[PDB]
């Protein structure tokens, strides 16, 4: 196997299937890979890596800082508000934002060191038991005190489908995500919402159809 083949594959598809390639990113899942992996991925011309664990990022950050390397660092796991203060200088997007309380310790941590943090609202649109995600209404409630937290910069919206093969429960999940945010861009953000962060190894070309901007994709890079 070819990282280079794979990371190549990945973005044929992105021009066949998203109705705008251009606006696309490729976040590489990275958590489950070692340094020299990462290293590998950089070398093909990409550098967004995705991790979902403070602790693991945190020492990742670290090593590729004293090797001199350039990457842009997502946040895509569960963030513990008193975790904020390990990954906020570092960090380029947190997908993650499922709650006020955690946008507003971000906000506060952003202040102090005088950034705006970009985020992802993550929208738990299929209705899951294990929940994280907002739900629409809650959403809805917490928006204005949201968009008055100057240091955070609420750049789009997030989801995480449960695994299936179903075509047809893939879309209604991926498109119900960008039904939100056309709503939220009308309603709310005047059209600031750029970003949908949707779609992993198994089911990315339709989460591209869908119009994906941020598909998550581990397997299918490095394995």
């Amino acid at each position: 196997m070819s990282i280079k083949a794979n990371v190549e594959e990945i973005l044929e598809d992105i021009k066949k299937y998203s109705p705008y390639p251009e606006k696309v990113k490729l976040v590489a899942v990275t958590k489950y890979s070692s340094v020299e992996d990462i290293e590998k991925f950089l070398e093909t011309g990409q550098n967004i890596c995705g991790e979902n664990k403070v602790q693991v990022i945190k020492d990742k950050i670290e090593y590729f800082k004293e090797k001199n390397k350039k990457i842009k660092w997502h946040f895509i796991g569960n963030l513990q508000k008193n975790k904020v203060k390990y990954i906020i200088d570092d960090v380029d997007l947190i997908h993650s934002v499922n709650k006020l309380s955690l946008a507003q310790e971000i906000n506060k941590k952003a202040e102090q060191s005088s950034k705006i943090m970009d985020v992802l609202l993550e929208i738990n649109v299929y209705g899951e038991e294990s929940k994280q995600g907002y739900s629409l209404d809650e959403l809805k409630c917490d928006i204005i005190e949201l968009q008055n937290l100057k240091n955070l910069n609420i750049i789009g919206v997030m989801t995480m489908a449960p695994f299936t093969d179903d075509e047809k429960i893939l879309r209604m999940v991926f498109s119900e995500l960008r039904k939100i945010k056309d709503e939220l861009n009308k309603e709310y953000f005047n059209n600031n919402l750029t970003e949908l962060s949707m779609g992993m190894s198994s089911d990315y070309k339709i989460a591209l159809q869908e119009g994906s901007t941020f598909i998550r994709v581990g397997t299918k890079i490095f394995k």
